[PDB]
């Protein structure tokens, strides 16, 4: 009768009033916060009036309706935000469709340092406020972020203070967990963006696909009836948080969450330990959950898949079914694969059956289906050893800065800030997997790629530069990787021209923390790459070798800007020379 009252009682006031300002904060990302707050307590009022007579005035009205009139008595003002006030005169679901089309993923706002002392004060004054604060920043610079997962976070944040603010020294204690907390909130947007990304780009069944083959290797032990259960419930959820309907999306995540701690008998022997939690935990470590132990009566799959003398006439039957069977099996049994190998095999077994099963003598054919298979298992195999050797070699920094001379080489046309961040990102994706033990190197490796590729493709899609990056972003989410490793230098690429003062180091980089000092110097070796695209990595080596010696050098002496002044013109001209 009334879906407001129905949300507020289901979730309860807390929930429900976190849930409303992520909402409001992921839609309307430049306003500023207690124009937020405002209208989550005026409509969360009217929540608490329409649970106490739900058939009272405008309380039947729809969620976006209700929302969408109170996002408007403030989007309107057009200097602050341009297209939003064009959405407020459409009507739903029209007005919600153009609130989704418009959400900026590259906002853009000052990056928030923490101020441990006077946020400390804050969180004691008005713990509410303070937390508040939290969801707001995160939600504004992360618009697709997982509503739920950000309350689990907000929570993490308020333990961390809650923990330290008490302690003698509140800035050492802090910033360790506030920096680790930065990580995961940065993986979190990532994986839940790539899930977005799916529905809008490739649509549900790309989703269902990834999810049963990932859900497969999570919950060997669990029969396919119990698998297609939990992912038509998990493609339901994501689908409802991706497109805004928040209040719902939280909802039947608690619901989906109760359903596999009920049923964890048939699921896995590994949630004991996660059904045991608060909702917000529980949900979580479920999400996180590592893989079960492999039953040990797993079938023979060559006998069904490739054998069987009647596959054809089982497939058109019903393919999708047969084709999820076929990636539940499969995905089951290789939890050394990473996902999108698997979705690549499952996509190259249906290409072998389309094919096969126009042909005369259908079984001959695809006889020999599973020795396709093979290549496509080496490739990434042979990258992951390639990196993890490099990485181990020269190390994080020396490792980015080999990415970034790859990736420079590949596309030039993209900005040298996001070509610097692609390779510091994938730098830190072999820091992390390299270390593991070597069967969970592949899947941790490639799952992360896939999400660094997916940012780098939303990045792309609102700053378009490459027709090759447009390309392999567009055609499908399994051969991403493939058309990305494939990509090489234009032919006819035209070197940038040459610009001295690209290349001209000053006192000002003494004063940069050595992360910040990197990124400077990483910037730099882009550039050199853009203007000497032919030139090889051991002269780009030497080359910022010699710029990292200057820098060190002028920043330790007792002039430094003079000797910035006589030793920075010398280097940008030798320089030029060692790159011919
Ligand atoms: C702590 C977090 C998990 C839940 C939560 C819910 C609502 C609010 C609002 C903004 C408030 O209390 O003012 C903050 C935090
Ligand atoms: C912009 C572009 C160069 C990004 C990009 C391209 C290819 C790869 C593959 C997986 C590799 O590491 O060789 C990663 C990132």
């Amino acid at each position: 009768k009334s879906e407001i009252a129905h949300r507020f009682n289901d979730l309860g006031e807390k929930h429900f009033k976190g849930l409303v300002l992520v909402a409001f904060s992921q839609y309307l990302q430049q306003c500023p916060f207690e124009d937020h707050v405002k209208l989550v307590n005026e409509v969360t009022e009217f929540a608490k009036k329409c649970a106490a007579d739900e058939s009272a005035e405008n309380c039947d009205k729809s969620l976006h309706t209700l929302f969408g009139d109170k996002l408007c008595t403030v989007a309107t003002l057009r200097a602050t935000y341009g297209e939003l006030a064009d959405c407020c005169e459409k009507q739903e679901p029209e007005r919600n469709e153009c609130f989704l089309t418009h959400k900026d993923d590259h906002p853009n706002l000052p990056k928030l340092k923490p101020e441990p002392d006077a946020q400390c004060a804050a969180f004691q004054e008005d713990p509410d406020k303070f937390l508040g604060k939290y969801l707001y920043e995160v939600a504004r610079r992360h618009p697709y972020f997982y509503g739920p997962e950000l309350l689990f976070h907000a929570e993490e944040y308020k333990a961390d203070f809650t923990e330290c603010c008490p302690a003698d020294d509140k800035l050492a204690c802090l910033i360790p967990k506030l920096d680790a907390l930065k990580e995961r909130i940065l993986l979190s947007s990532a994986k839940e963006r790539l899930k977005c990304s799916s529905f809008q780009n490739f649509g549900e069944r790309a989703v269902k696909a990834w999810s049963v083959a990932r859900l497969s290797q999570k919950f060997p032990k669990a029969d396919f009836a119990e698998v297609s259960k939990i992912v038509t419930d998990l493609t339901k959820v994501h689908k409802e948080c991706c497109h805004g309907d928040l209040l719902e999306c939280a909802d039947d995540r608690a619901d989906l969450a109760k359903y596999i701690c009920e049923h964890q008998d048939s699921i896995s022997g590994k949630l004991k330990a996660c059904c045991d939690k608060p909702l917000l935990q529980k949900s979580h470590c479920i999400a996180e959950v590592k893989e079960d132990d492999l039953p040990s009566d797993l079938p023979a799959l060559a006998a069904d898949f490739a054998e069987d003398k009647e596959i054809c006439k089982h497939y058109k039957d019903a393919k999708d079914v047969f084709l999820g069977t076929f990636l539940y099996e499969y995905s089951r049994r290789h939890p050394d694969y990473s996902v999108s190998l698997l979705l690549r095999i499952a996509k190259t077994y249906e290409a072998t059956l389309e094919k096969c099963c126009a042909e005369a003598d259908p079984p001959a054919c695809y006889r020999t289906v599973f020795d396709q298979f093979t290549p496509l298992v080496e490739e990434p195999k042979s990258l992951v050893k390639k990196n993890c050797d490099l990485f181990e070699e020269v190390g994080e920094y020396d490792f980015q800065n080999a990415l970034i001379v790859r990736y420079t080489k590949k596309a030039p046309q993209v900005s040298t800030p996001t070509l610097v961040e692609i390779g510091r990102t994938l730098g830190k994706v072999g820091s992390r997997c390299c270390k593991l033990p070597e069967s969970e190197r592949l899947p941790c490796s490639e799952n992360h790629l896939a999400l660094a590729l997916n940012r780098l493709c939303v990045l792309h899609e609102k700053t378009p530069v490459s027709e090759k990056i447009t390309k392999c972003c567009t055609d499908s989410l399994a051969e991403r990787r493939p058309c990305f490793s494939a990509l090489e230098l234009d032919e006819g690429y035209v070197p940038k021209e040459f610009k001295a003062e690209t290349f001209t180091f000053h006192a000002d980089i003494c004063t940069l923390p050595e992360d910040e000092k990197q990124i400077k110097k990483q910037s730099a070796l882009a550039e050199l790459v853009k203007h000497k695209p032919k030139a090889t990595k051991e002269q780009l080596k030497t080359v910022l070798g010699n710029f990292s010696a200057f820098v060190a050098k002028c920043c330790g002496a007792e002039d430094k800007e003079a000797c910035f002044a006589e030793e920075g013109p010398k280097l940008v001209a030798s320089s030029q020379l060692a790159l011919a």
